[PDB]
């Protein structure tokens, strides 16, 4: 076998798109709720939908004919808000949040009533969100959802950590 064949199987990564979709099947599943989904940041900030998992009925934000980006503005400011420092954001209804319109209208589009979000960090740099979304109605998340969900924010991590490495081991031989 290859050496970076045998690396693939030992660090658990063949296929890390079909980990991100089954994997947020399983959440959504466990937590009842309506969207489960990956967010990769772009150099500056701005990102983009990877994966999720989304329950009948609601707009869908990743597939084969659709993109969906969002150049958040406050999070491109921040360089990826208190995310960097490893904290998650849990919210029961989104408009008890204090949040500004134009955020919010971003939220409606997204049928978005209430969500958790947690870091996803690849080596040390923040990499993405991994988030959690009520789409029905308000929803009082408690503290082994959001703990659990930053759990799988980690296990997300390494596996793009891990694919980073292989995929940066370009062009050395052996
Ligand atoms: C009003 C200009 C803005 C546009 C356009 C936009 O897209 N966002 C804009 C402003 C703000 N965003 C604020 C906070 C914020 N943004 C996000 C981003 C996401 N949440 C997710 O679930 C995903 C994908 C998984 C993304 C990319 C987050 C997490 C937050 C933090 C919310 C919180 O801490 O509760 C923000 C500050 C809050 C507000 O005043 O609205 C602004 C102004």
């Amino acid at each position: 076998m290859a050496v970076s064949k045998v690396m693939e199987k030992i660090l658990r990564v063949s296929n890390i798109d079909k980990i991100f979709q089954t994997t947020t099947q399983e959440i959504r599943q466990l937590l009842k709720c309506d969207r489960v989904a990956v967010y990769r940041f772009n150099p500056d900030w701005s990102g983009e939908f990877v994966a999720e998992s989304v329950g009948s009925g609601w707009v869908k934000l990743v597939g084969p004919d659709i993109k969906t980006v969002w150049e958040d503005t406050y999070l491109q400011e921040t360089q990826g808000g208190r995310y960097r420092h490893q904290e998650s954001t849990v919210v029961n209804d989104i408009y008890e949040a204090g949040y500004f319109s134009c955020h919010l209208e971003i939220l409606e589009q997204f049928e978005i009533k209430a969500y958790i979000v947690v870091p996803v960090f690849a080596a040390e740099k923040l990499w993405g969100l991994l988030a959690a979304y009520q789409n029905s109605g308000t929803r009082e998340w408690v503290e082994w959802e959001s703990s659990f969900l930053t759990q799988v924010g980690l296990q997300f991590g390494i596996a793009i950590s891990h694919a980073e490495y292989l995929e940066q081991t370009r062009l050395q031989s052996e």
